[PDB]
């Protein structure tokens, strides 16, 4: 199919170079250079348990893309033992072909949170990579709170 092939081109030319998370203070809480967007494998991350007590977290995402995108955006879900507890939407917008970009996002928490000791290893963050309405990939990170 025609859309399938375009999605595979975009995936092929895409790379997450690095990321970090700060208290919205700022204070780096987590950082990494592993490309967590790679689909098909379950990635793992260890975050400080005190992140659960932040009102907001500031994220920085550095990525490269050989393909042009008209509307790059993410849909991200927290899954707890298979169950979706919370969802976020983030839009970056237009991406220049063969560009490298730094993206800043403010992530806010919504209800009361289970303890870190209950959550740890039982939380999966699922990220869906879209160009407008075309799904380019799905990736997963399992979280441990340390
Ligand atoms: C296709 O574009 C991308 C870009 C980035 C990703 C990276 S995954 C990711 N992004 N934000 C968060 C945190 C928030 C809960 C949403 N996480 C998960 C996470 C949580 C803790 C430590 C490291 C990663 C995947 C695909």
């Amino acid at each position: 199919s025609a859309k399938d092939e375009r999605a595979r081109e975009i995936l092929r030319g895409f790379k997450l170079n690095w990321m970090n998370l700060r208290d919205a203070t700022g204070k780096i809480l987590w950082q990494g250079t592993e490309d967590l967007s790679v689909p098909g494998v379950e990635h793992e991350a260890r975050v400080p348990k005190k992140i659960l007590k932040c009102k907001a977290v500031s994220r920085e995402l550095n990525f490269s893309s050989t393909e042009q995108m008209e509307k790059f955006r993410l849909e991200q879900k927290v899954y707890f033992k298979g169950q979706c507890l919370e969802e976020w939407f983030f839009e970056f917008g237009f991406v220049i072909p063969n560009s490298t970009n730094t993206w800043q996002s403010l992530i806010e928490a919504a209800s009361q949170m289970m303890p870190a000791s209950v959550l740890t290893g039982n939380v999966i963050i699922e990220t869906k990579f879209f160009d407008d309405d075309l799904l380019v990939s799905t990736s997963r990170v399992r979280l441990f709170y340390v």
